[PDB]
């Protein structure tokens, strides 16, 4: 119920050495969608009256998506089907050991009774609803071959995005089914996190804490290196504070009138470590200093993004999360607040003067637990307990005028794919010794860094995802 | 096709291989190009071995890697109308059906679960010799070299057909990471679609592609590759030494200047069949790269050079060259068709003592200290794999539908990690790959899936500091020696 015991100017991240033109990486982190239920009907859409009305281009390339085969005779007990726009989705179990029980040895045939409101574990939207989703990959790149690095739910999906590995880990209360040999496979809060305990809201003293024990993620060469980067994170800025203790208390409603916490503790992966986290969240000693070392130790609200990107202060790596109400995860979230969200974001960025070298990445966390038909291939660390995967297969998209534009790669990636970027990118090596980025192939058939024409900004209506300053 | 086309408009040494500049220690890659096994069928139940009495037995070392194979429930609740079975070492397998729209059909759209209606033959003939065989899996009693390679060097799970389809296909995509385009004099039979093929017409440019000889056929359509490259092209522009060397390519006899190739064998099982399978050499479909009259080295001094062999090669040449310190930078090995692996003339025990020979022999000399060998297959038969494929680049062009079936792929070598499986998505055009990082080529051309294909590196440790051991083994057996 109570918290735990526990200034540097980098340069302009435009005067970096990176090895493509790309200068900024920003990586909009959305929660619990499998690739097939965003995209599985490719670029199908059902057209219903006064719905925003989707079109796919001619020749646009194929997914590998829900087929009749699968539409019709799936293996599981009830078939594929269209969610609606207009209802609240439930979020599914995205539970380490269910989610393999649910893959069921290759079958892929037990997601109803593993997965499971009950039967929304087989929805899917098509470009009706996850319009905007679906208007970028028409306009820029999407990899429909790319997987969760472990099995499982949101902890060991960031921290697999930061380090490519989901531990070596401890806990003040023991393993209990949070964590397998030293690896997290569930959902234990960050230790170093003032908002992780029952003075927050957004706490919970229910929720056990846990702690990196051993190496580094993608941050500590970042700062190392002078690189700006940062988390941002809607709900961040805390509401108040108790002596010392940040309160995190924001709360948001939903377009269909859930009100959830804005600040999700376990999905911010640097607070895990002691050396990468900011416990008290404390803001920017400075907007100028947004991106650099300070008592923030690079860990934000997402309104310092906007910040740092209006003064001309946009970081070489930018994490973005969504406030819950838009993070996309079922139950609290849903795709039309996440919609008004990425649009809102990616518009933004796009109208920045530093869009013309900037790369955006859409990549999920988990899948929720949802159906996806893809027996994912093994990891190299599949056979470690605690580190079972590649797990179920999840949206990526590229956006960016180095991108190439309706295109899909089928490139085999996985979460830490985005970290060999970074490291590749940036001239970073491995972070660890228990990473996956040494395993994982880059994003780079996504690019294209030898056409002349750039591809153009995609301005879209938040509130349909339809096609519609530099500073908002 | 009963007799030879007209082939139209009609010498220099290389350095040794030792001495060319190259990315990894590797200084002579050996690809043993084998035929007609799905990575299930050969690799499912690794490294799980019956061992009934009599037969050679396997047991897996300590820390066997897991692969993704045949799991519980893909063998007790298979999709499929029969599910999988072990074969026996004891007979004659028959071969399945490999066709490209076949192949797609058992696949299903991803249920995987229509191979015995479409992994057969419709055939009476099939149904009363064959039936069910498309579900049979072999374990290490029967592939034991196989699985005693995989327990001491690397072994990938997640290698596949560059495309769906049969032998030609496969051998095409792993010279040139391409299928075409190509024409044939017949026209598209069921051969060709948009100008790639899909099925298995004989190289134009080859002697023994026709009837006049027992490995032809008057009744079989030949085809030819009408642009891009293959990899000879650039290694021959190179200097790099290389050839293509296949059981049977020497001919029996000369009609005129036509080149007869009547060399056969008789299996395990009595089933006797042409040493040369003309369909089987994809260097012959480009006629730059073709050797069509089956011309000798000018010298055993010029094997892997320039002169009239054109780089296209008897197996007997690959020998000499290894035993006379000239082993090419780049050699493909084919078996004899008996000891291909392919069912119905060849089977895992005729295979097995090709492979042990070979591979043993290749240990043997001088140059293993620098060799990589690579066992790959170019096609599964059309046998069951549980594995629905990613997709290439080129999926959505008519005659490119891929990435095809899931196939066995090992490398065998001093720098080999050692009872490894690595998961890195391969497809064949990733052994070009490999032959293009290591010696400093970029892509053969606009139509080539190298330049998608995912390297061999992970394959390898060129940092640890105790060299991968030898394993010698038993041609008749599959044991170590
Ligand atoms: O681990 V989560 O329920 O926040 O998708
Ligand atoms: O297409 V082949 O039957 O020569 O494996």
């Amino acid at each position: 119920s109570k918290p735990n015991d526990y200034q540097k100017l980098f340069n302009n991240a435009n005067t970096l050495k990176t090895t493509t033109p790309i200068k900024h990486v920003v990586i909009i982190f959305q929660e619990n969608n499998s690739f097939d239920r965003y995209f599985g009907m490719y670029p199908n859409a059902k057209n219903p009256e006064g719905e925003p009305k989707f079109v796919a281009k001619e020749n646009t390339p194929n997914v590998n998506g829900l087929t009749k085969q699968l539409l019709e005779n799936n293996p599981n007990t009830k078939n594929p089907y269209r969610l609606d726009r207009n209802f609240q989705p439930c979020s599914q179990n995205h539970e380490y050991h269910q989610e393999i029980s649910s893959f069921n040895g290759g079958l892929m045939n037990k997601f109803v009774e593993h997965g499971g409101c009950d039967g929304q574990v087989m929805g899917y939207y098509d470009g009706n609803t996850v319009t905007a989703l679906w208007n970028y990959a028409q306009n820029f790149a999407l990899n429909d071959n790319t997987f969760g690095t472990t099995f499982g739910p949101s902890t060991p999906g960031a921290l697999n995005l930061v380090a490519g590995a989901n531990g070596p880990a401890m806990s003040p209360s023991g393993n209990l089914e949070n964590i397998e040999n030293n690896y997290i496979i569930d959902d234990p809060n960050p230790y170093y996190d003032d908002c992780s305990y029952g003075t927050s809201k957004s706490g919970d003293t229910n929720t056990a804490v846990a702690k990196i024990t051993d190496g580094y993620n993608i941050g500590h060469y970042l700062t190392q290196k002078g690189i700006t980067w940062g988390w941002f994170q809607g709900g961040f800025k805390p509401t108040s504070y108790s002596g010392k203790t940040a309160i995190c208390d924001a709360m948001s409603t939903n377009k269909f009138g859930v009100k959830s916490r804005d600040y999700i503790p376990h999905h911010e992966p640097f607070n895990y470590w002691k050396e990468t986290s900011n416990p008290h969240h404390l803001a920017p000693s400075d907007d100028k200093y947004i991106g650099s070392n300070d008592q923030a130790n690079h860990q934000y609200d997402i309104s310092e993004f906007w910040k740092a990107l209006d003064q001309n202060n946009m970081p070489a790596v930018s994490y973005l999360k969504a406030p819950g109400y838009q993070d996309g995860h079922g139950g609290y979230s849903n795709p039309l607040d996440e919609q008004e969200w990425l649009v809102n974001t990616i518009n933004r960025i796009q109208q920045s003067k530093d869009w013309d070298s900037t790369a955006i990445i859409i990549i999920y966390d988990d899948s929720d637990g949802d159906y996806d038909h893809v027996y994912s291939p093994k990891s190299q660390f599949s056979d470690i307990k605690g580190r079972q995967g590649y797990g179920p297969r999840l949206p990526m998209l590229v956006i960016s005028p180095y991108a190439k534009a309706n295109y899909v790669d089928h490139s085999l990636l996985n979460q830490a794919s985005v970290l060999k970027f970074i490291e590749y990118n940036w001239g970073i090596g491995s972070v660890s010794k228990y990473s996956n980025d040494k395993y994982s192939n880059n994003i780079l058939n996504m690019f294209d860094f030898n056409k002349e024409q750039k591809t153009l900004k995609l301005i879209l209506d938040p509130k349909t995802g339809l096609v519609m300053h530099h500073h908002h």
